[PDB]
C-alpha cells in the first residue's frame, strides 16, 4: 500500500513561512491555476499576477522542478511546496 | 584543447539581454563556480554572492532545469543561458 503512486495532486509543503492565509491562498490559487493552466510559466504567472494585483507588485513566483536559485527572501513572504510533480516557490521581496 | 573527453559545458545563450561585459561575467563566473561547485543552489549562490558583492545587492540568480518563474525583470539585468545540462537565469531587479 505505497502512498503517492496513483494520485498526489496536493501541495506537500514543508518550507512554508508565509502566514496561514498566504499558505492557503498559494495552494488555493495554484490548484485553480492548475485547473485553468498546466504550464510552469502559466501557473506561476497566473498566481503571481493575482498576488501582484491584490497584494501589490512585485511577487516572486517560481513554479517548477528543483531549481537552485539564490535571491532575496523575507520571513513574511516566503513559501516552498510541491503540487503533484511541480514545486512552487512563492515569495515576495521586491 | 577545444574537444574534451565526455563533458562539454558551454553556455548556449539566446535570452541574453545584459551588457557584453555582463554576459561574459555570467559565463565566466558560472564556469568557475561549476569547477568549484556542481549544485544548482551552490553554483547560483556562488555567482550571485560575487555579483551581489561587486555589483551590490540583490541579484536574482536562478540556475537549474526548466522552471516557469514569473518575477521582476529589467532590460539591463536579465540573461538566460544553458551550461551543458543546467539553465542559468541571471537577472537583477531588486
Amino acid at each position: 500500500g505505497p502512498l503517492g503512486s496513483m494520485s498526489d495532486r496536493k501541495a506537500v509543503i514543508k518550507n512554508a513561512d508565509m502566514s496561514e492565509d498566504m499558505q492557503q491562498d498559494a495552494v488555493d490559487c495554484a490548484t485553480q491555476a492548475m485547473e485553468k493552466y498546466n504550464i510552469e510559466k502559466d501557473i506561476a504567472a497566473y498566481i503571481k499576477k493575482e498576488f501582484d494585483k491584490k497584494y501589490n507588485p512585485t511577487w516572486h513566483c517560481i513554479v517548477g522542478r528543483n531549481f537552485g536559485s539564490y535571491v532575496t527572501h523575507e520571513t513574511k513572504h516566503f513559501i516552498y511546496f510541491y503540487l503533484g510533480q511541480v514545486a512552487i516557490l512563492l515569495f515576495k521581496s521586491g
